[PDB]
């Protein structure tokens, strides 16, 4: 059957960099180009960054990623690839109200471009647009109502863009009906740390559903809270993989495929969900044969620990990057939460711009000083101390306070030096917090509720643990210095409770079902309690990377003011 | 045409405390039937309070409301109200699966019953979940498909919550092809200043559609950010008003009808929606026609500035009490925000429950000083003046920091006192941050903000209101007067009104008459004001399209408005 050498971009945009984004796809496409490519590929939303919030309800910002999209295909033409069909997400508008989904001028399109002899040659946009998830493209968003394919050298191409995919009688089988010989899908899917590889069965799934070759393209990088983790998929008619590309890396797979010919009377109008067949004739001719030498290779997977702590090194190097800033500043306790923050830190930006601050008390011991030493000694961390007992005993003559708001001063000084040293040096704080501590408010104790972004937020304190041994366990892989010391690491309880957390908070089980699993009623009860009361602690956290499907997602809260007591 | 005496019940529900709520329905039941009354209603969600947010997905929440609504009914006929009809909003779960709407069965609904002879007697549920609005129940919650009507005293009366009259061809028509006399509506309606009555638009358009007599119940009280204002009206047939509650205060309406009667053989099936009408019966036969007196009466309408007053007023207190809280503490300098803060807070909790800290620094002048001081005299708020010197000092020498940090450093200085003061006192910290301030991004901390939503033009506004209100009764100006008279405001809150109120674009806000420069600069301070406005305590929101959860923009944006 007909052979085509397909080339799919993993790579990572920018919000609203608009400009920069389409010089990378630029970039990106010469180097396809190079490797005999027959159609190049781009993520969702591409172009425009994803995921881009409000900006898709502003005229100005489609106008800029429309007249941008136009840019893009002229200038891939002026270089000399006007012959090379290359697929862009990008952002859009419907012109006209939209009766049928009761949206009104200008609502936002989340759709993808073919571009083609200097011009946009095909247009189509998401149909599918979920309930759930996080984003809130429902609401806003008009969907497309159309089956693109692109008749290339002999095969017909179906397209789609990710949830597209999620939808049982949507463009999948609608692919089928309208004799799709490849199936090509632009995503940008943000991670979740699963057990389950879900990905491969979606895709599994949907190419046995379809009848064709699947390939599917997902976004790399961070945005603000959540992280893509990449790991773009080619899935063959009966479901085995053809080629995986890398977990949280930029990469292309290029690679060639043997696919059907295309009914040279081909079915038109609407199809399965009453999608009408948008045809694109590229080549009805088929393409003289070629050594098809590229295979795409599957990229070695990692291993749990691994792909948590990258997604967790992706997110914080993003967060930095992408706002223009260089460094980062970590208040060190010597304590297990910061110690790996710093070596997140250190594998996200370099050693040299990660800046330690210990700041001791009258009554803060001994080993808490010296281990914040002795990870600063590992890492190549700038390092420095300021005792905060001097504003201590300033504050205590003046206000005379005794208890709990004494112990208070402590953390909120230490965030007063954090923030002051940042101010003057040019640094970004680091909140420490574990998703343990911000589901029951534990109190900080280093400022933890001060900070722009807390790169562990969301990842339990049993995991915490489990992180820095393999970290230490990675260096001593290769010969490095492990970088946590060993006194931080062995210095309700921690597993009993991220237990019942887990079950509460991502599983949404209550508590009479985590009873019934085994726990104790009493602390059950006092648990759930106190990630109830919870609420406005973790309203004004800052934001950090999200691993976990549900959890304290922005998405889903309870009222601040509310007296409902659980197990009653 | 018939007469029955109807009762409404303006109250205030506590989110969560459903024993409370049920405890208060039970009270205001008693008044209402002491009245004579023949039907007593109540607002949506009222056993329950609203919003409940992400408790309607816990089947101990919705199970606990269900039960508490049993206990309710079983507990009305053994304090001898069994005879009596009473109407409750509360939260239920759906019985069956019903692949209508594809849900499975125990997905939540926005339900009210009618309670009689101890017993559920009927049940319905919202079947309007708008796409718009500010809540969204239209993710989580399955309609209810019934058109309910009530038999009582020979009446046929047709039952509606909220947004099913926001519905064109929604429960209304349903009611005019039902042939109902009274069109009992249930509500809980959150505050938007507007100069146009919204709520009288609607239910003239409604009562006509209708084609019958019809009574809007609201909610009254606050709840987190947000505030309902009450403001329950009856309207007739016609389209006039027949009675109308206060904006702003728990109260009840009782009062009488003249309605018509209903066939011997009423309609019944699938009506306009599809919505099967649901009969209970409580009398067919008529009332013993007899002394019609009570006409319901029409309370004072509030002006623009004194309806802005009263909803922060409400939304504080509610956060403080509901909260389990007696006393709040603000910071004091000279300036405006902080003095009609102050105003606020004592209006709210009395001025004893007020407490007042000025934080001088090493160069802070004598009008900061002087003014904090007369605000408390003229308030009789608890006044106290601590110096941040004695800590900055601290930090500047194991610090030292220029320009940059030293300036934001006073401002974290004075924010720690107010805190560690709350932390051995027991006050909520108030934050002092206006809509202006914090749309561009300037300045701290604390729980609640409560001219968070207000714009610094409007501050004014308000400020000089409350001692016009004073000396109108004569009571001494709470807000000194060079408090008040210490991009200009005006024009820059025009353009963030234009912005992001009004949704308009940056070529468009040129085209209305500003200054390209001025707006492109404003506009590029708000889009990175973004991280800022996120770590922002709660506080009253006047204005449904203005800031909030629902809309929001990337921290991580490197688009820039403007060429």
């Amino acid at each position: 059957s007909l052979q085509l050498r397909l080339a799919l971009n993993q790579i990572d945009s920018t919000v609203g960099d608009i400009a920069g984004n389409a010089e990378a796809i630029l970039r990106w496409t010469r180097h396809s180009a190079e490797q005999g490519a027959h159609l190049v590929a781009f993520p969702e939303m591409a172009l425009t960054g994803y995921p881009v919030e409000d900006l898709a309800l502003r005229s100005s910002f489609v106008e800029a990623s429309r007249t941008a999209l136009r840019e893009l295909a002229a200038r891939l033409a002026e270089e000399g690839f006007g012959e090379l069909p290359v697929l862009v997400g990008y952002l859009d508008r419907s012109e006209s109200a939209q009766p049928k989904y009761g949206q009104p001028a200008g609502a936002p399109r989340n759709a993808a471009a073919v571009l083609h002899r200097g011009r946009v040659a095909l247009t189509f946009a998401k149909h599918h647009l979920p309930n759930y998830g996080v984003f809130d493209e429902f609401r806003y968003f008009v969907p497309g109502d159309t089956m693109p394919i692109v008749r290339l050298h002999g095969v017909d191409i179906a397209l789609a863009i990710c949830e597209d995919l999620w939808q049982d009688g949507g463009r999948v089988p609608a692919a089928r009906s309208a004799g799709a010989g490849l199936l090509l899908s632009v995503n940008a899917s943000p991670y979740e740390r699963d057990k389950d590889d879900t990905r491969l069965e979606l895709v599994r799934k949907r190419a046995q559903e379809a009848g064709c070759t699947t390939a599917y393209l997902a976004m790399i990088g961070g945005q603000d809270e959540l992280v893509f983790d990449g790991d773009s998929i080619v899935v063959d008619r009966d479901g085995e993989v053809v080629a995986r590309a890398p977990q949280f890396s930029e990469g292309c797979v290029v690679l060639d495929l043997d696919l059907p010919a295309a009914e040279a009377e081909p079915p038109t109008g609407v199809v399965d969900d009453g999608l009408r067949i948008d045809r694109l004739v590229i080549s009805e001719e088929p393409l003289p044969a070629y050594e098809a030498e590229l295979a795409g290779g599957y990229a070695d997977r990692l291993d749990a620990d691994e792909e948590v702590y990258s997604a967790l090194v992706v997110g914080l190097r993003a967060y930095v990057a992408k706002n223009g800033f260089r460094s980062v500043l970590i208040g060190l306790s010597g304590g297990i939460d910061s110690a790996l923050v710093a070596a997140i830190a250190c594998d996200a930006l370099g050693a040299q711009n990660v800046y330690g601050v210990s700041m001791p008390s009258k009554y803060s011991s001994d080993h808490s000083k010296g281990d914040a030493a002795e990870l600063a000694r590992r890492t190549g961390l700038n390092f420095r101390t300021v005792s905060i007992e001097p504003m201590f005993d300033a504050y205590m003559a003046s206000l005379g306070l005794t208890g709990l708001a004494e112990e208070n001063l402590q953390s909120r000084l230490r965030g007063t030096t954090l923030m002051a040293i940042s101010n003057q040096e040019g640094h970004i704080v680091l909140a420490p917090g574990n998703k343990s501590e911000l589901a029951v408010g534990y109190s900080t104790l280093y400022g933890d509720s001060v900070g722009a972004y807390g790169p562990i937020k969301d990842v339990y304190k049993t995991s915490i643990f489990r992180l820095a041994e393999w970290r230490n366990r990675a260096a001593a892989e290769r010969g490095q210095t492990p970088p946590i010391p060993e006194a931080s690491i062995t210095k309700p309880d921690y597993p009993v409770l991220d237990a019942i957390l887990e079950l509460y908070v991502d599983r949404d089980t209550g508590a009479d079902a985590i009873v019934a699993a085994g726990y104790d009623r009493e602390l059950v009860v006092k648990t759930l309690r106190m990630v109830d009361t919870a609420e406005y602690k973790r309203r004004q956290y800052p934001p950090g990377t999200k691993i976990s499907a549900k959890g304290f997602g922005k998405d889903r809260r309870l009222p601040i003011t509310n007296r409902w007591r659980e197990g009653h």
